[PDB]
């Protein structure tokens, strides 16, 4: 994969996913996020994995959509979710994450979203944020990982708690809770059974089978 590629594609009316490539532990990996139309504005879910990529994303949005990103949510503290928050903040975007994500990002020395998202501290908590629903399923890929649902389009953004179908073994589990991860996926399945399009943090999107597949991989690990 070539490094530093940033692009986006439309899933539904007013719903896009952005895709970036970045070097991680020496190799090039893809990384997904979400863009959701919020009236005359856009809500951004997750950075494009780095300052340079995220500045490129903001220009790509002007080329393809032409509406201003006014708010951004990071779904956990890893650099592929918050790397670029400083670029967003300087561009005039209000950046958000849960208190736990903000705390864990600070510990790592990663960039720190400005605003705390209240109402997501207990597994099963769900809150509306502009045109999306934010959901804390419980610990999985990280203790703080959030998932995002678009009620108007039945799009489920699982973030890095959800794996793509081609993955057959667990990935990075340094920050994960393997004992809780299957239960947390079960909460997602129970709360969003009508999802028609499911996006992993890395790799190809698909249907709801990505949830059960992720459980399978996690349990077989282990
Ligand atoms: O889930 C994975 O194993 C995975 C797959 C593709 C790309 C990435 C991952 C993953 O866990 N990443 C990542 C990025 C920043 C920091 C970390 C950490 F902190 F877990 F090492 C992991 C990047
Ligand atoms: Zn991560
Ligand atoms: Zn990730």
């Amino acid at each position: 994969i070539p490094v530093g590629e940033v692009r986006l594609y439309q899933i539904a009316d007013g719903v896009w996913s952005h895709i970036a490539t970045q070097s991680f532990d020496g190799a090039v990996y893809p990384s997904n996020g979400l863009i959701v139309r919020d009236g005359d504005e856009l809500l951004l879910i997750d950075t494009a994995w780095g300052a340079k990529n995220t500045a490129a994303l903001l220009a790509e949005i002007e080329k393809q959509i032409g509406l201003p990103v006014t708010r951004a949510v990071s779904t956990h503290f890893h650099d592929d979710r918050v790397g670029g928050v400083d670029v967003l903040r300087a561009a005039g975007v209000a950046t958000y994450a849960s208190p736990s994500t903000r705390r864990l990002a600070e510990v790592e020395g990663n960039e720190i979203p400005t605003h705390s998202l209240e109402g997501l501290s207990s597994s099963g908590d769900a809150v509306r944020f502009g045109p999306v629903e934010l959901f804390y399923p419980g610990a999985a890929h990280s203790t703080d990982n959030l998932v995002v649902y678009v009620p108007s389009a039945s799009v489920l953004y699982g973030g890095c708690a959800i794996y793509e179908l081609s993955r057959t073994s667990a990935g990075n589990v340094a920050d994960a809770d393997l004992a809780e991860w299957p239960t947390s996926i079960e909460r997602i399945q129970q709360h969003y059974p009508e999802a028609q399009f499911v996006i992993p943090g890395h790799g190809l999107p698909g249907g709801l089978d990505l949830l059960k597949h992720t459980t399978n991989v996690v349990k077989a690990h282990t």
